[PDB]
């Protein structure tokens, strides 16, 4: 089962964490989710009054609220998996001076970045959306999720096709096989612009009690800075936080 | 109303109690009687929530917790305006009601507290303005009483034997009267100080606590003394309740 209007709160609170629906009129929300004025209305209210959503009449424009702040928070902090991850994301930023993030698995062959750190201290930094979503073949991460499934979930995500984000994007299914072997020779993925250009990184899994992946711990930064050096500095700092994090995964 | 969709309700009275640190991993049992909702009416929530990744299920214990969706959520809630930002646009709703300026104090190291902002009551007029800025005395007029009466006693008897400063006439010296006054304050939930601090100004404070039921914040009214009428107090406390009730829920307290 599910019910209708929670399964539309979920969906308008994902719209709504969007930068360009951060503030969006019920129009605005009806025509992107399909559904008509009335029954948004009636659960942007009930939403409102709950402080999940927040409503500016002055723009007549809907936004999170301010009650989803102490929620994320204990979500984060309840949970001893989550809790560590996030802990060691400021870790790996601060010893390898690069953006540390956390992705997560969802439903649906969806990820998500859960959590961010920037490198401590001044600079140009390479700041990610926190909670964009993916699909789980993307990018370094992608191979680190795909490399430890059941060949189950391997095909039927190489069957559905992979989106060519950037010209360097792996579209060709026998390649990204062999990387996907090499992945799990070597414990890590690198990409190379892959996702957005000018950008690299470095992922590694993160094992759950299954030896499956639920999460993954990557680091950012531009392609042209990137040397050898940098490559082992985020191999080591993030392969030392995954099994730090998988020990709370029990 | 017929805007009011039960479901929903529902699904963030769940979210709310899985939140606490004693039911974080609770079974559908215990969060069904813990509600006073039949069990069947939380499941159907309960797996809709899970399936969105707002709840999790760990198969082996059979309790649910808050899911990781909600991190992101949270996240990109407080960069668009966390909770100070939100603090400040109730203190204007408060303005509105009461036609009082409003000011958000909070607490800082060495006694001191500290005003971070505030906002005046709507129209064009006169209106008492405020230093975003001005420090001052943990005990000083209803809103230093707000603070210290719900720190242990200790502080109290530290505070007064350090000697209370007399800023005018009306201001309370006297240490078992400051007590009493503390005392009344954590009974009743709000403080009330006449010409304190400033001749002529009132002020009405109420506390706003965190996780940790601290008080880290007040919400704080200012008027003239000699222009005080009937309801005006008691609206004025009424609103800052309504206002700190909301900001204690979004600094997490439970």
């Amino acid at each position: 089962y599910q019910v209708p209007s929670v399964a539309l709160a979920a969906r308008v609170l994902k719209l709504l964490s969007r930068h360009k629906y951060r503030q969006s009129t019920l129009t605005e929300i009806a025509e992107r989710l399909g559904v008509n004025k009335t029954t948004c209305l009636r659960v942007l209210r009930t939403l409102e009054r709950e402080d999940f959503v927040s409503y500016d009449p002055q723009s007549r424009r809907y936004s999170l609220g301010p009650y989803l702040i102490p929620l994320g928070a204990r979500a984060a902090d309840l949970n001893d998996v989550y809790a560590h991850a996030l802990a060691e994301l400021h870790q790996v930023a601060a010893h390898t001076g690069m953006t540390a993030v956390l992705v997560k698995r969802l439903r649906d062959d969806r990820v998500i970045y859960i959590g961010s750190a920037e490198p401590p201290g001044d600079g140009v930094r390479i700041a990610v959306s926190v909670g964009q979503q993916f699909p789980v073949y993307g990018a370094a991460f992608g191979r680190c999720f795909l490399a430890y499934d059941d060949e189950s979930t391997w095909r039927r995500v190489l069957r559905e096709g992979l989106k060519a984000y950037t010209p360097n994007s792996i579209t060709d299914e026998e390649e990204y096989v062999r990387l996907l072997q090499e992945v799990r020779e070597k414990g890590y993925a690198v990409s190379h612009g892959e996702l957005w250009p000018g950008i690299s990184a470095v992922a590694v899994p993160v094992f759950n009690q299954q030896n499956k992946v639920d999460l993954v711990l990557s680091c950012l930064t531009m392609t042209s800075v990137i040397q050898g050096e940098d490559v082992e500095r985020a191999v080591k700092a993030l392969k030392e936080s995954a099994a730090k994090v998988s020990a709370w995964s029990g």
